[PDB]
């Protein structure tokens, strides 16, 4: 009774949901941490719909002690739903260049089926033993192309897209930090792994609160280097490089090692 | 496409949840946190289906500068449910007493119609310039009286209910205990407040690995005293009475912010 489901070609999956009241925040919209759960949720219910298994492997991907890792997620926001607004979100994966998968995402207001939203994520396999990025064969790719359209479909299809644009290290001192965060039992999933979310809100813990209060987020570039561990203890920094950019950097506060990196771009609301 | 209604009578209301992938935790089910959000989130859409309004205030709580406010949350789950299960809440008010009110719920899988939990709280009419409790008269009250039960619906209808029993303040050393926890943006609600379901995961975070690694949570009781501010810094206290007492208390003064209790289970 799901209303989740691959679409007629089996290539893709759509799934809707109706955002909830403890889901918004001061803007009486979803916050970026519900849209990135929903984005994930439609990926894990893909994964099981064409028969993948918490890291979506393939059967040789076990054989060979392989698992997808994230390098990059990107989220570009039109439009927060509000409470009780149904959402769409489509998903589907493709090969991204010769380490690389991709999944797309386009999120619709499904009362108007206008697109409110658009995410894409880069992906490389990882040997768990060794922590060591792997290429993998023909075979292996064989085992997840079948599941992915033929033709190049792209959430992402404009030229020079904000969605591949690099992301520098900020340099030290930074404008703004938030220091000394550390996990919660909550922060971890069902494999006992720090959510890409918790990084999200340590991201957006950096941002001034003038900021917060005039404008909402359109943008946000996460590049992973790093996982937290459950008792690591991180800093969030930010600087600026209607409209402003910051540039984010997660750091171990012992060490200085990069847990990731990150841009954000907000818009002015004027009501 | 909500499937969430009041029932014919209009005297309760009944919402359904597909669990989703990231709402459970390493029991590979439902977090309580998801559960206690499923709760308020059946409570708000209940409030605006029979025209409350955030507050759940009426037209002369908000004349009299009065809001809800939490007294006690009492969670029992039987069964969590996994990533997929559809479960159905029900959810209704009743009069408590001459000073409170009572939200009630029971939740069924959807599927068997089986009762895998049930939830019950006390409210009280609080003056929101002096935080102090403020009775009201038979007219007040009659401005949501007409949205409940006239005669007894308990969710916990037992005659000496876990749900009523008084918790007593721990001694220090607690046996267990997190310190300088802060809120995060992320637990401000709409109204920039701290969200109940921060102060379940601040007690979870007291309870010792060990129990976590081996049992599961059965029941937990909280009684609120304060709100915790944005900018406050707390500790999380714990010790056996498994069983388990509770006490959040204000780093800076040693104020209380809530005691509990929770219940666990060897899985
Ligand atoms: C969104 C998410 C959450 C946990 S893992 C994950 C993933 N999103 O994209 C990934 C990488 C690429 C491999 N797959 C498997 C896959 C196909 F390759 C094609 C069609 C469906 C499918 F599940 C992913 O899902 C991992
Ligand atoms: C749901 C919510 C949000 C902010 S406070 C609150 C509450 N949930 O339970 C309470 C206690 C009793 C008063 N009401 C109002 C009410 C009826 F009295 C009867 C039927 C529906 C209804 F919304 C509550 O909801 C407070």
């Amino acid at each position: 009774l799901r209303l989740g489901s691959l679409e007629p070609d089996g290539l893709s999956y759509k799934e809707s949901f109706i955002v909830r009241s403890y889901e918004v925040g001061v803007n009486k919209t979803a916050t970026v941490e519900t849209i990135a759960n929903l984005l994930q949720e439609v990926g894990c219910n893909h994964a099981q719909s064409v028969g993948f298994s918490g890291f979506a492997t393939t059967t040789t991907m076990r054989l060979l002690r392989l698992i997808w890792v994230t390098a990059r997620m990107h989220i570009e926001i039109y439009k927060y739903p509000a409470w009780g607004d149904v959402v769409e979100i489509e998903t589907w994966c493709q090969e991204d260049g010769k380490i690389g998968t991709r999944r797309d995402w386009i999120i619709k207001d499904y009362s108007t089926g206008v697109v409110i939203g658009r995410a894409t994520s880069k992906w490389v396999m990882m040997n768990q033993d060794t922590r060591r990025l792997q290429r993998v064969n023909d075979e292996v790719r064989e085992e997840y192309l079948i599941f992915c359209p033929r033709t190049p479909r792209l959430a992402f299809p404009e030229e020079d897209s904000d969605s591949l644009k690099k992301i520098p290290k900020l340099e030290e001192p930074a404008q703004s930090s938030k220091l000394g965060l550390v996990p919660r039992r909550a922060d971890l999933d069902m494999n006992q792994h720090v959510n890409n979310v918790t990084y999200i809100g340590w991201v957006l813990e950096s941002i001034p609160q003038e900021i917060i209060d005039t404008h909402e987020l359109q943008t946000i570039t996460l590049d992973y280097r790093r996982e937290c561990q459950h008792d690591d203890i991180v800093d969030s920094l930010s600087s600026r490089e209607g409209e402003c950019q910051f540039l984010h950097f997660l750091k171990l506060s012992g060490s200085g090692l990069e847990i990731n990196r990150g841009r954000t771009q907000w818009r002015r609301l004027a009501k």
